[PDB]
C-alpha cells in the first residue's frame, strides 16, 4: 500500500526535486495545480452540478499552496467552471504577480473580501477550494486566516482541500478542524491524510521520477494511462 | 471549423501569451510537452506496441521545439515508454540545463550521435519524435540537422512531429519533406497542417484564454472533460 509522509520526509522529497533533479518551481506548480483542477472536475463535474457554469470559490494562502490554488483556478476556468479567487495576502514576486494577471485576463474575479457568513458562501458558490496552508505549514494560524477557517467549518457546500486541510496539523490532523469532502494529496500523501473521512481522495502531481519513489519507498500506485490523478481508496 | 495560422498570426498569439497574459516560458512549455506526450500515448499506447516497454527516440532541436521535446521525453518515461534523446545542439541557459538534468536522473539516455542509417533507427526505436524545428523556423536547415532529416525520410517506423514537421515550410509545407504519421499542433494548427496526410492529428496546449480565442477567431474545438489533447479529423 501507498506511503504517507512526515513533514520531514516531504520537505526532503521536495528539496531533491528542485536541488537534485533541478525541476523548476513553476514547472511543478503548474502540474500540481493541473492535478487539483483535474481531481475537482472528476469528483464534481459540470453535468452533475446545478449551475451551468458551476461556480467555485478558490481561497488562496500566502505561500505555495496559494500558488497551486491560482493555477487550479485557471484550469478550472478552462475545464468549464466559473471560479472566483480570494487572495487576501499576496507575495510580491513575479511568480505570483504572473499567476494573478493570468487569471485576470481569463476574466476570473478576485474578491475584495470574504463573505463573513457561511450561508452567503453556500448561496454564491457550489464548491470552495481550500488552498490556504500546505505541507510546510508550522503555524500559528494568524489573521485574516483564522476567521476564514471559522467561516469554512460552517459551510454546507463541499470543501476541496489541496494537499493538507488547512488548519490541520500536517502529521496529526485536527478533529475540530475543517472537514473537507475532497482532498488532493500532491506528490505523496501526508500522515494527516489517514484522518481524512471525506468521499474523495485523489493523488496528484504526476512528476516523481521512479528512482525517487524507490529511494523513499513511496509505493506510489500506477496512475492510469495519461491521467495526472489517481483515486485512492 | 478550426483556424490554421500564419507564422505571423502565431508569433502574435505567442507574444500576447508571455507579454500580456504573463504566462511564463517554462509554464507553457510544460503543458505543451505534456500534450505531446499525451498525444503519443493515445496514438501509440504501450499495449499496442511490440516491446514492453515501447522504445522511442526523441530528437531535439536547438530552440523551443527541442524544449518541448525534452519535456515530452520525460512524460513519455512516466507514461510507460523507454525514451532516448538525441540533443546535438544545447543552448546554455538554466531552462535547458534543467530539462537535461531532469531527464538524466529519470535514467533517460542521451545519444552521443545519430545512427547514420534508417534501418538502425528502425531496429532500435519503435517511434521517432521529431522535436527539431517549430513555428518560428525560418531556415536554412543547417548541419547537423540536414543529415538527421535525411535519415528520417528513409524510416519505416512512425515519426511524430511536434507543432510543425521539421524541414517543412511553416505555412506551405514541403512535398519532398519528412512525412510524419502523428502531428501535435500546439495552441492552434499552422497552415502547413492542411498538407499533413498522416493518420493522427491532435491539437495540444490547453491553455488559451477564451478571449484570445475569440480575438484571433481560433474556433478552437472543445477539448473533452479534463484532456489536454483533442483529435482533429
Ligand atoms: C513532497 N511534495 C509535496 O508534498 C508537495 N505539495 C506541493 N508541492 C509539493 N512538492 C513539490 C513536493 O515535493
Ligand atoms: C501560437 N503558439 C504556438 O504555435 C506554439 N508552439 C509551441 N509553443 C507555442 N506557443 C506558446 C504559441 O503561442
Amino acid at each position: 500500500a501507498v506511503k504517507y509522509l512526515s513533514q520531514e520526509e516531504a520537505q526532503a522529497v521536495d528539496q531533491e526535486l528542485f536541488n537534485e533533479y533541478q525541476f523548476s518551481v513553476d514547472q511543478l506548480m503548474e502540474l500540481a495545480g493541473l492535478s487539483c483542477a483535474t481531481a475537482i472536475a472528476k469528483a464534481y463535474p459540470p453535468t452533475s452540478m446545478s449551475k451551468s457554469p458551476p461556480t467555485v470559490l478558490v481561497i488562496c494562502g500566502p505561500g505555495n499552496n496559494g500558488g497551486d490554488g491560482l493555477v487550479c483556478a485557471r484550469h478550472l476556468k478552462l475545464f468549464g467552471y466559473q471560479p472566483t479567487i480570494y487572495y487576501p495576502k499576496r507575495p510580491n514576486k513575479p511568480l505570483f504577480t504572473g499567476l494573478v494577471t493570468q487569471c485576470q485576463k481569463m476574466d476570473i474575479p478576485f474578491l475584495g473580501e470574504m463573505p463573513p457568513e457561511p450561508m452567503m458562501v453556500d448561496e454564491l458558490y457550489e464548491l470552495v477550494v481550500d488552498a490556504i496552508f500546505g505541507f510546510s505549514f508550522k503555524g500559528d494560524v494568524r489573521e485574516p486566516f483564522h476567521s476564514i477557517l471559522s467561516v469554512l467549518s460552517g459551510l454546507t457546500v463541499p470543501i476541496a482541500s489541496i494537499d493538507i486541510p488547512s488548519g490541520w496539523d500536517v502529521e496529526k490532523g485536527n478533529p475540530s478542524g475543517i472537514q473537507p469532502d475532497l482532498l488532493i494529496s500532491l506528490t505523496a500523501p501526508k500522515k494527516s491524510a489517514t484522518h481524512f473521512t471525506g468521499r474523495y481522495h485523489y493523488l496528484g502531481g504526476r512528476f516523481v521520477p521512479p528512482a525517487l519513489e524507490k529511494k523513499y519507498q513511496l509505493n506510489l500506485p500506477s496512475y492510469p494511462d495519461t491521467e495526472c490523478v489517481y483515486r485512492l481508496q
